[PDB]
């Protein structure tokens, strides 16, 4: 419940699987409370406008997120963590990709399709500048 | 055949102890001189990327450190550099090159962390995001003797 939406917006993703493939994706970042505890979650869902099947998605709460920050070195507290990332895909490179070779998301199907892999990165000129990958369960 | 690429006085944040037997390390600002040079291996011929680290505060305070192609591959594996090593001196110069024009008319970015027998310290650079610290690598760097 309280379900506010953050940030949806269709996205160019890489998929993976071991072949390629730059696809449109749609990307949803919305704040809720949990039902029982009434403490803050955030969740991410991702579907694809042409594929009715693929729809993954997980509820990330302050735990889950301590996770996600110790294996990412994250320093931005789970508060701020949406903000920050809504403002790196929203704000910072405003750049227009001509579709009728390298994507910021990065995203790796199962071959059972019970999860998939979303990846995150904001390029250095050292490294690929991961920012974080989520595990995004099949709904 | 040594080159010096980069020569230049930092602000770095140490970290030194107060005694080999205590665990109390106390930190401090102070200016060090960070050379990077490219070289030549004499029995080899294979190049060579040297740091070096010192500081006129003290003339015994003298770290460096010289990798080759395999050093390198072991610290790009530890800090997930994509650059190769002919690439990695010229990307990490021209980030400290700095033109700062904050011109008045403190994040550091530079972490040292010495020993208490002073046989190491270790050399951590930073690129700060919003999102993390933004470490760029470290590296440990031996007593000059």
């Amino acid at each position: 419940t309280s379900k506010i939406a953050l940030f949806d917006q269709t996205l160019i993703a890489s998929l993976l699987q071991f072949k390629a493939y730059k696809t449109k994706v749609k990307l949803k970042i919305s704040e809720q409370r949990n039902e029982t505890s009434g403490e803050k979650e955030l969740k991410f869902e991702i579907s694809r406008s042409d594929d009715f099947e693929f729809l993954f998605s997980e509820t990330l709460n302050n735990e889950k997120y301590q996770i996600l920050a110790r294996d990412h070195d994250l320093t931005v507290d789970f508060d701020a963590f949406p903000k920050v990332i809504i403002q790196h895909l929203l704000c910072k490179n405003i750049v227009k990709n001509l579709e009728e070779k390298p994507t910021e998301i990065n995203i790796i199907l199962d071959a059972e399709k019970n999860f998939c892999s979303f990846e995150l990165f904001s390029k250095t000129p050292w490294s690929k500048g991961k920012i974080f990958s989520i595990k995004l369960h099949a709904v």
